[PDB]
């Protein structure tokens, strides 16, 4: 019988798959995902390209295409703060509702994985799941 | 309460702290620990460092870094592959007794984890996460 590492790190692998499928469904990429919920995070202040690129370490070309792509969708839009040298990235409401349909997404995996069980076999899983933690933790 | 996407999440973490906690009893990172493992597994061949770091899911300079680490403890070597013209590496004695130990390890944790529950209380949690499994598949 599978091992608890065995278990647990296949549903890892699995709920990040799902998700990247449902994702793929609006048309969104796992790294376009990633870009517009840290842009979401960080509306609040200016965000360039460079911010971008630090944050999700990757390269200045590929956050331009990321940027470019999400740009054309009008997910994004791009304006001029440091002016000339620093372009600013804010969300559009369709990209902020995105950002929400993606919080919508993990919500329902996690309401089919507790529709497996009664309310009484899911407090037993979660009290078991909660002891396995604190194992771990102490 | 928690939802089991956080449970789950926070599980994972957890089994990976306590284990590189172990690991680093011998000096051996979490990427060390996952490198010997692959070695072992397919030294049957040559492998490469494009390998590993394809293994990794990593590039740059923290898979040469291991590499020259673990080579100076002479837990692995490397040679000239004559086919390919790109170096070979293997195994030594002792990274193969490493391994062993770390495999020991990681079987003292999933029992250290079973003996949280009972017998009835284990065959439910693995028949309930290999269900919840199934279906996000």
């Amino acid at each position: 019988e599978f091992t608890y590492s065995y278990l647990f790190r296949m549903i890892s692998h699995e709920m990040k798959q799902k998700a990247d499928q449902k994702l793929e469904q609006f048309d969104i990429t796992n790294e376009q995902g990633h870009t517009l919920g840290y842009l979401y995070a960080h509306q609040q202040d200016g965000l360039t390209q460079n911010d971008i690129a630090k944050a999700l370490q990757r390269t200045g070309p590929t956050v331009s295409n990321l940027l470019r792509n999400l740009e054309r969708k009008k997910l994004i839009y791009r304006y001029v703060d440091q002016d000339t040298r620093r372009k600013n990235i804010g969300l559009t409401t369709s990209g902020i509702k995105l950002v929400e349909v993606f919080t919508s997404i993990f919500d329902e995996m996690e309401q089919t994985l507790v529709s497996q069980l009664s309310e009484e076999e899911n407090e037993q899983m979660k009290a078991n799941l909660t002891k396995m933690l604190s194992s771990l933790q102490h």
